[PDB]
């Protein structure tokens, strides 16, 4: 259990009130949990926000301005998860929308480049408490877009999963 606290993500706002009209989410971000193995497998297309999980589908709205976005730059950046639950652990990925993705549609696959930009390989090792990955956006992505980091467990069947809105310029 854990989440995106920098950038925050946009579970995470929604309990700094950052973000709003998020329902349950707002009382736990650490939770958005669901199947591992994406993009094979995991969370069903249009519910890839939320884990596939119903009390979080708030989370799967889409919109042009639904989400408060924060802005960065491409190329260097750093994303910082707080974990309220340490648990044995795979990898550690994050994806980035495709330059022209359809911000007015839930997020599918087909949003998404599905080769992450970087990924962390833990070997099964239970992290920290806290944990920073430092990965370069890429510089062909501007304006409006969506990271997705996600964090496959090793021992169970699930991943933790948590949208970023941000807005990028060189």
């Amino acid at each position: 259990h854990g989440y995106v606290e920098s950038p925050a993500s946009r579970a995470y706002q929604c309990k700094l009130q950052l973000n709003t009209q998020c329902g349950s989410v707002q009382a736990e971000p650490q939770s958005v949990e669901g199947l591992k193995g994406f993009p094979q497998a995991g969370p069903a297309d249009g519910h890839i926000a939320s884990a596939d999980k119903s009390t979080f589908f708030e989370l799967d709205q889409q919109t042009p301005t639904r989400w408060n976005k924060l802005n960065l730059k491409t190329g260097p950046n750093s994303f910082t998860w707080k974990l309220t639950a340490r648990h044995s652990t795979t990898s550690w990925r994050y994806f980035i929308t495709k330059p022209n993705w359809d911000a007015s549609q839930p997020l599918t696959r087909a949003s998404f480049d599905l080769t992450p930009f970087c990924q962390f390989n833990d070997g099964g090792a239970i992290p920290a408490a806290q944990v920073t990955h430092q990965c370069n956006i890429p510089a062909d992505r501007s304006g409006s877009h969506v990271i997705l980091a996600v964090w496959d467990i090793a021992d169970t069947a699930n991943a933790f999963y948590q949208a970023i809105d941000v807005n990028l310029s060189k």
